[PDB]
């Protein structure tokens, strides 16, 4: 039975744990759908960056969250039945016990601080009393997903029955520069995706989820990654349903202190794996990494874990602090499935640690933007130059994120940046150097869609690095990938 | 226990009910969320523009249809258990029997042919193998609502509690000119609305409905109209809750056939309410009237009835048609409420059957669009003409729609038809004649967003006359009502 | 000496030709700058809607007129001087007398009225005391134009010198059904242009003609007809020295009382070229024909004569009226250049009077947009049955116009009318019939640019027709021609 | 008699001085139309961002540049005739000798290279073979301005007439905190402008000038300023003829080397007044100070003079710097208008050089924007303190520049940043500021139209500060500023 609704919601002040709220039912309380991301769903900036708790309540008679972002606290009656730190992957607890009669109080209180503890982390200033992402994306809380009580080939799915439980028969596994799925060489077409809708915020969206399939069919895409962060239960099945190749991915985003900018601790800036002030997450880290095996363990979608994106994985302490991980997500996966890491701008095939410990390369770079822009030129002898570098460690190289911010509706003949031109023109360059080494086995651009940010100067209304609006509305660039897709199969590319 | 997810999905060929499909499960069948409308979540003209039946079907193990639109036929091992015609009231049925063991096959077939027999009623072309609408708005279908196995003041709400019912105490009724709720002088702001969100077309949103209340909240309005068919139980439920006035309305759109345009046949034009050629929607017109009423009995937001939208009311044979659904109307509200229809223009006071049988004159007119522009001299001259007449009957007017569309983005500071600009002068010299009259009690801009409608050279990728994009980006327009309705109270304009 | 410059204006009143203000100085006067359209330089739809007569005036001391739309009344202290009828071709006049000394006032009057007299002619309604065009553009007016005292291939222009004059050499003439410039087998690539930019109006744009060009050869471009008029002095030397084809065409747009609509004399609608009460413009055409002619005898560039417009040329009296301006435009072109005129929609090759008189067939077609969009297939079946029947007269057909309105920045992947993707689809269907039929000789989009018009229903600020906005920015579709014309030599195809 | 019309036109190679191209007619050259700048009228990255000479020509048959940006060098029959340093002012040659027979050549040379030695100063890289500005617009070059050879009231202009010249008598000077124009105490309503249009550039535009007067009497504005060059000698007419105020400023924008970023000699940060190698523009700054004033000593328009925008004026040699050029503003005005300079952010009353050098303060502040935003709160209490301490001179306070980009067509109930509504709520919390202090005499926005700009990640498609479009259409913040303006007086605010 699906408890989703409209509950009863407030917001603490803090003086809400003192006076025992999780106790009485709610006064002056306002209203709130679930599953839900909570910030868009009223007006003012001082309920959408709000800090600290939130209060959801909701009656019962006669449990599972599928996810509670970040810190949930469950009540019943007043008694604590639950905690849980995790905002992307699912928790139960029994109820049995605890259970009076029938008219009874289900409170469930959400926390949205984060800090150098938690996965995904938060800084103390803006990346590029309040939270600070170190991440590029905005921070929804609340209870995003719902709450109830209780051969396969890409884009070629066949799935045999199995409680009952689908699955789908696939080989996946590294040969040289190869990737093989089923024994053949596989080539990644699609993006980094989102968990992103209006108003949703990060709160499961069925509709939104099948049109965005329907969307990559229709672009000839093959595979998206769960950046950054594990994505709905519902949307892994669907993957397997529609064969569609899927990376998945912790929440362990942020662990790199060297944005934007960087923090200090004694008149010094401090180092990413700092033991005494640096990022406090490494257990945490690998209780997502179980975590996440633990549910997609049967997805025959799921075809390559992401310990973490970008990373500080070229400082002192990377390999220490990865390496017990990398290892447990080897350990854990029946299928011996490979396992990477995204790789911030800067890194090299000598100084990343992600050399060794990951069969595939994944690589974040903005050759075009970021780096070298408006000089398309300039940025291609870059590109050319780190990519030839990394063909030495004779593994696939993939790029995972590539894009330029693009307001749909700018236009020039003679383009600049942030127009529509320059956007294809980008993708164009890029594209052109990944097609003259035979060591790329993949394409993701960022992003699918726009997506909402934290507010910052170079943050137009949110990150407009998608190929569609958050509506899902097609730039050019969009017509532009579906015409290359097109001629570029799924195998032997 | 809530069945909504992605179901099995296929559409017919139509060589469906032949074959049987509702008693094998479906093979080379697609995905489909519910509740949504399926138009939208796939590609192609040929399946947004789909005519006949489509086949979802669920598996169970151990029946309320919120809604399906239009016409559901549901199955289980292939023995019919129901038949249902109404696309936008619950109905359900008993599976005590029929239920086998455990691992069995639930199909629900929908229709979304629309004629003179259906309400909605299609007509034979465009309004301004394929369905033709009667009405301006795009035919969404499929299983648009959930599918689950089983004093009061306006923006002041308190709702005791009484099965567990919420319940709200409040008085209205009509006086004179004057509309009374608990004996006070209200006055209507607000909008008519529309279930319409992308992609989920006329599927519920409990998210984006909440937006929709922060957002009238924001902009200090007080009601709307539920055009044009009755809404979801949720999004009665949470007017009650946050105290916004609801005219709950029928599917009674497009009983007019004079729209074109107009429909011919033996060499000369048909009338409406032609007993031979005409529509053939009355009797299923008071199913929908006693089904409607005796959903919101007690929904203390409900304030008035709306038997129909737009009829052609001063036509022969208007009056009989509508005396035994208005008798009915009164019939079976317990609390006597108002009842109307809202008029097309034309509509004179003398020729409108509406005159006599409605307690609340509910006019729809575009002076200034439609009529008269851009000039809005000439406009006003009009607007004024036909308000004074109107003020002869002694009766509340209550102005149910009036705007202009209006693309978001286009300005001059010389208005022309569709910016932004002329759109908030349009409504300034309908507000100055409304604020003239004493006998008027309400303004409900049209739209409250940006809607989908079938294509036409007239629409512009849907109706543009919403205050609000249909990501409910507000336009200029959306401040200047928020300003001028923050200095019209509630009660004793 | 250039006269260009901000003037003394006013508007009339109409006591102006009373009270003598050509004699005196203008008493509370604005400011206007020459050469420009008045309509948009100030602001207030009265302004930009006047009716009537409106006063330039500038100082001298010690004239030709390049354009003055519509009607000129030219005077120096008082004394007239000069009358001219025809808005878009230059008049001059001798001043030896009627200059005193040197400080001396002249003045000109300008009318905007526009009738069944008048070339372009206007309607007394809305096409799609006031004007009331009967054409799609906005009746921009005042001193459009500067006021001053005093091989060749395509894409590969030579011009030898010869008062200096510049010339070009090259031959041209058609030959069954081909159109050869010298001696090969030319098509037309480009569109249907207008005079129009912001704020100018229809005023002069020397930046924006060199923009337009390099625009053009950007898009692998290389023909464009002067519609609706004949263009600047200036902008027609410079596709001389660019080498861009032209086609000349007058200001006969109008010259059809079917749109939109009819106006009605006794009861009954009136023919076009009804003698008593029809169109009064005969005379007035071949006026304009031997004045264009005159002016454009030497442009290589010019390459086609256009007597008119989209004229009611499938009725009674259309032969009689076109045969003695047809006639003069071979006499008096001493190159004996091609004649045509552009033909609308409803014409067949059996009914058209253009079918004998015009050595080009062209045509103005838009089979999936007016006509059956958005249907893009049953259009298909309909340009194709008549472009078949076309080629029955052995001559060469070519399409002067052919577009779908579309604002920028609407899209969608399923795509709908209006949006960018429905835009590229219609030109794809009609492009791949042009294709099929070997007696087509060139096509050119409607429009160029998107450009003001007559505010209606139907005009989303303004005919968004145009590949690129009014900015001379590229909509989706702009880059598609570019793609499909690069592939399209001038030459051979 | 106006040289304005299209020129042959070449860029050079650059072996072009050597082949000396001035005597010989250009071979394989390009057409361009004066007056204009070139940099946008033809397509390819390489053109508009050209590094080096152009060559305009163009022939003569029996002089004064109104503008040359920035280096010109006109020649005849080969000789030289003239050099002129300096791009925003006129210059003139004597011609009576040079001039053969007839026939001849006349050839101009355009520089478009800026560093430390020109004004605007050209820097080293992006200020948020190439031309990097120090300032923050697009480095418009080309014959800007036409070649051609031969009681007064704000609001209310009435001039007199006295070679004829026009003349308007009015009285300016400083009392206190109080800008008196005849004797009243004057406020300053409008912007900073700028001479920027599409596709002209900088060049001269009559049509747009006009225009933006209109739209400023529409928006019941009263003055802007020349930022940041002097503008065309036409405009500063029609601010004469119009009863404009304006704030004349010279061409020395970017004397500030701590942009952005900073230049380093010996591995040591460089001051911006650094005898050796920071800017060595003292004495062509005077220059232009000389040469500005002596064009508009009698335009009534001009009111006050700005020596600089946003210079290094709290940095060591900043006064030693202005001293000498404020002096000489001051020696060669014959009307004794006040002088000042425009401050950058980070200025305080003690250290700013114009708290004692100008007779009116003028700022340039961005409280809410690039300081404090998106926190308006925080961004209030700073603007505050610092308007404030800025009243401790006694003298007048005026805002020169204040606004955040806004992209038209972005929106949000709850606002963020680049949103058309946090433009209007950064523009509400600064006019509250400012209407707390009586020594406040003006608000000037920034900007009043979108501008291009230099290419970076910061600007999106140029400045979006405007509050109208480049295209002149209006974002909702116009409007806003239109009621506010419309209740503030010219005098006795
Ligand atoms: C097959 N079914 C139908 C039914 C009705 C009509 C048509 N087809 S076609 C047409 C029309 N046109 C007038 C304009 N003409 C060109 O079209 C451009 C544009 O419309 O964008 C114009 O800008 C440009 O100046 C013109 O040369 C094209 C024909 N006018 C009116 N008046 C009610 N009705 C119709
Ligand atoms: C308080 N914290 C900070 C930190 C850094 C900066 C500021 N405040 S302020 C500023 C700046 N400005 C330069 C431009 N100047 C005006 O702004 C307009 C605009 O930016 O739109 C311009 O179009 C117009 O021409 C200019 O007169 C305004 C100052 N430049 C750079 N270079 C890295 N950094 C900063």
């Amino acid at each position: 039975s699906d408890l989703s609704g409209v509950w009863d919601f407030k917001l603490d002040n803090g003086k809400g744990f003192e006076e025992k709220w999780y106790e009485k039912p709610l006064k002056d309380a306002d209203t709130m759908p679930v599953p839900a991301s909570y910030n868009d769903l009223k007006e003012g900036t001082d309920f959408r960056d709000h800090y600290g708790w939130v209060f959801y309540q909701r009656n019962i008679s006669v449990l599972r969250c599928a996810a509670v972002t970040h810190y949930a606290m469950i009540y019943l009656n007043g008694k604590l039945i639950c905690e849980h730190k995790g905002g992307f992957l699912p928790f139960e607890v029994e109820l049995n016990d605890d259970l009076q009669d029938g008219d009874n109080l289900l409170t469930i209180a959400v926390n949205n601080v984060i800090d150098y503890t938690t996965l995904p982390v938060g800084g103390k200033a803006n990346m590029m009393p309040q939270n600070n992402p170190n991440f590029d994306f905005f921070n929804y809380c609340g209870i995003t997903r719902p709450v109830k009580i209780y051969l396969w080939q890409p884009l070629n799915a066949y799935l045999y029955k199995i409680y009952t439980l689908p699955y789908g028969v696939r080989s996946v596994r590294v040969d040289g520069t190869k990737f093989l799925i089923n024994e053949k060489p596989f080539y990644f077409k699609g993006y980094g995706k989102h968990e992103d809708t209006f108003p949703n915020g990060r709160g499961i969206n069925l509709p939104m989820n099948t049109k965005d399939i329907s969307i990559m069919k229709w672009q000839h895409a093959n595979s998206f990654r769960t950046s950054h962060y594990p994505y709905s239960e519902e949307m892994m099945r669907l993957c397997d349903e529609e064969g569609i190749v899927v990376i998945d991915e912790t929440t362990a985003v942020g662990v790199n202190l060297q944005f934007g900018g960087g923090a200090n601790f004694g008149g010094e800036r401090i180092g990413t794996f700092d033991k005494e002030h640096g990022v406090q997450t490494q257990e945490h880290h690998k209780d997502v990494i179980r975590d996440l095996i633990s549910r997609d363990k049967n997805h025959a979608c799921v075809v390559m874990w992401s310990i973490a994106n970008e990373p500080d994985s070229a400082a002192e302490g990377a390999y220490d602090y990865f390496k017990p991980l990398y290892d447990l997500a080897r350990e854990l996966d029946p299928q011996k499935r490979p396992c990477t890491l995204v790789s911030v701008q800067g890194t090299t095939a000598d100084t990343d640690c992600s050399s060794q410990l990951s069969d595939v390369i994944c690589l974040n770079r903005y050759y075009g933007w970021y780096f070298g822009g408006p000089d398309l030129e300039v940025s291609e002898i870059g590109l050319r130059k780190e990519l030839s570098d990394w063909g030495k460690l004779g593994k696939p190289v993939m790029f995972t994120e590539y894009g330029a911010d693009t307001v749909s509706g700018l236009h020039d003949t003679t383009s600049v940046m942030y127009t529509e031109e320059y956007q294809v023109e980008y993708y164009e360059m890029n594209n052109k150097v990944f097609d003259e080494f035979d060591f790329v086995v993949g394409e993701q651009a960022w992003n699918f869609a726009d997506f909402a940010t934290s507010q910052s100067l170079l943050r137009v209304q949110g990150n407009k690095k998608g190929l569609f609006t958050r509506d899902r509305k097609p730039k050019m660039v969009a017509h532009y990938f579906r015409n290359r897709w097109s001629t570029i199969p799924e195998f032997g590319y």
